[PDB]
């Protein structure tokens, strides 16, 4: 790339990565086997404002209600646990469109 390098921002050490870490195994534990059994699965975007952004995929994204019922159930999950999480939203993040 260009004579830039330069980073506004950075992943990994994220706002509060021991939340952002958590809600990971939070997902890749109970609730991604779940997804990808209907033939799916939830891809951690991030952590932001008490949002986890999350993008899903085919099977749960291709019915509305299956959408709904995916984000609250993840949603009072990671709530339980992490009371920062206020919301969760379904980012639909792939340049292809």
């Amino acid at each position: 790339m260009g004579h830039h390098h330069h980073h506004h921002s950075h992943m990994g050490s994220e706002e509060d990565d021991g939340v952002v870490a958590m809600i990971k195994e939070l997902l890749d534990t109970r609730i991604r086997p779940t997804v990808q059994e209907d033939g799916g699965d939830v891809i951690y975007k991030g952590f932001e404002d008490g949002i986890v952004q999350l993008k899903l995929q085919g099977s749960c994204t291709s019915c509305p209600s299956s959408i709904i019922t995916l984000k609250n159930g993840i949603q009072n999950m990671l709530q339980f646990y992490i009371p920062e999480v206020e919301g969760v939203e379904q980012v639909m993040d792939d340049e292809s469109d």
